[PDB]
């Protein structure tokens, strides 16, 4: 007489009754819909375990995303929404909480899953939370207590998947960067030779860098060879990445350091730790210079950093006995929004516009500070390296030539060295 239809928002059961509360299945629209306790058909919104979408159609086999809830929510098979465990989809692994939320940039257990909460495979990732890398596999767990060829390198994961580095397995040595060492490495106060394979060769004892010589003092690169003279003097660099340094003349004496050069912070930021060290410094009588990390861009910005710079020398009553130096690398923003120039005409009006104010300020003992590498690159140019005479090379030796700057130099060979009186790894330079 008048069964299973809908009247508007109404469903009319077989009999010829309204639906309330209940289930029904339309087999027009091969669909389940949930009419609620008004009569009418439920639409974005939950009813228990399952999810009725625009127009009432239960959500099955398929991913919803819910807005009350920021969240995507995958619906099973039945329609019940997937919950503490994993589900294949479209050939991709995913894991949902309790409550159905969708993991995603997190752990579960030895897996990670991505942004888009895929399950992560062959990749590295870096987790702050743990602070380390990690390698997960081809399976999706992370590489533990083995070795694993990535990208044509050797690496060696320990308990736990941290990823070995600066250190021995066996008879191998994981570097720095993790990869296992294939041809030398000094280290301890010695040489270590290595097979192309890794194993090790050799190991040769050497007495290298700082050497006390019957009254006498000198620095020896890692190619056991003199740099600078007797007079070399070890300069180091100081930050509050060093944290507060409560002891100053302590490391100066214990250290036999020379003197010191000081972050002033970086482009816009003061440096915590400046007026604390410019205090001590000052009050002990310690020479010491300053530096200022750039973010500049233009010459806006390299006048803007003059600025700055001018404001907190009078500001902390720095009494400069080394340079001002203009702290040149290849910045790039947290957010990643912002990144250095790439052109060299661009860093030559730069840095030439941060000399010009500050020379017109009344410092002339201003100089620029770079590696190795960018001075070999985007800043070989006259008129930058006339400015350059405090290189970085965390090398063996810095076999770098500076034809447009004569006179003493210094060259910052460690960002990893430890000092009576300082916590973590100190950046140590001779100065010759
Ligand atoms: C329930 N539908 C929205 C699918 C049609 C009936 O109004
Ligand atoms: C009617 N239920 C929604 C409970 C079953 C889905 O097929
Ligand atoms: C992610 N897997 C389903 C492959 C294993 C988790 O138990
Ligand atoms: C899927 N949720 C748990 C978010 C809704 C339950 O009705
Ligand atoms: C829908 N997700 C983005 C959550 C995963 C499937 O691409
Ligand atoms: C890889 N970790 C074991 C450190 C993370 C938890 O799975
Ligand atoms: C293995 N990576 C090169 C990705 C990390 C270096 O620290």
């Amino acid at each position: 007489n008048a069964a299973a239809y809908w009247d508007g928002d109404y469903y009319v059961k077989d009999d010829g009754s309204k639906a309330q509360s209940e289930w029904i299945f339309d087999n027009y629209y091969k669909a389940w819909f949930y009419i609620n306790s008004d009569g009418r058909y439920s639409q974005n919104e939950w009813h228990g375990n399952y999810y009725l979408k625009s127009g009432g159609y239960m959500a099955q086999n398929e991913w919803i995303y819910d807005s009350n809830y920021k969240s995507w929510f995958y619906l099973k098979s039945d329609g019940a929404y997937a919950h503490q465990e994993w589900q294949l989809i479209g050939n991709k692994w995913y894991y949902f909480k309790k409550w159905g939320y969708m993991a995603k940039s997190q752990w579960q257990g030895s897996y990670f899953l991505n942004g888009q909460g895929a399950m992560i495979q062959n990749e590295w990732l870096y987790d702050p939370a743990y602070s380390a890398y990690f390698y997960l596999k081809s399976d999706g767990t992370y590489a533990n207590q083995e070795w694993q060829k990535v990208g044509g390198k050797w690496y060696y994961f320990k308990k736990w998947g941290y990823m070995a580095r600066n250190e021995w397995q066996g008879n191998y040595y994981l570097t720095g960067s993790g990869a296992m060492a294939t041809d030398e490495v000094i280290m301890d106060g010695a040489r270590y030779i290595f097979a192309a394979s890794g194993e090790l060769k050799e190991k040769k004892d050497l007495n290298v860098g700082w050497v006390h010589r019957d009254g006498k003092r000198y620095f020896f690169n890692n190619r056991e060879e003199q740099v600078g003279t007797e007079h070399a003097k070890k300069i180091i660099d100081i930050s509050e990445h060093n944290g507060r340094i409560n002891d100053w003349k302590k490391v100066i004496d214990e250290n036999e350091v020379d003197g010191v050069i000081v972050r002033l912070g970086y482009s816009g930021k003061e440096d915590k730790e400046l007026a604390h060290n410019i205090k001590e410094l000052n009050r002990l009588g310690i020479p010491y210079g300053v530096y200022l990390y750039t973010y500049a861009e233009n010459e806006t910005d390299a006048e803007n950093d003059a600025k700055q710079t001018i404001e907190l020398i009078k500001k902390y009553n720095m009494n400069l006995s080394y340079p001002i130096y203009y702290d040149v690398e290849n910045w790039e923003y947290v957010n990643k929004s912002k990144r250095a120039p790439s052109d060299t005409d661009t860093w030559v009006k730069i840095i030439n516009k941060y000399m010009d104010t500050m020379k017109q300020a009344g410092y002339q003992n201003v100089y620029v500070y770079s590696y190795r590498s960018l001075l070999q690159t985007r800043l070989k140019h006259p008129d930058i390296l006339k400015h350059v005479n405090w290189v970085a090379a965390y090398t063996n030796a810095l076999e770098w030539e500076n034809p447009y700057y004569s006179g003493e130099k210094g060259w910052q060979y460690t960002s990893s060295e430890y000092m009576k009186g300082i916590q973590g790894r100190v950046d140590v330079s001779v100065w010759y």
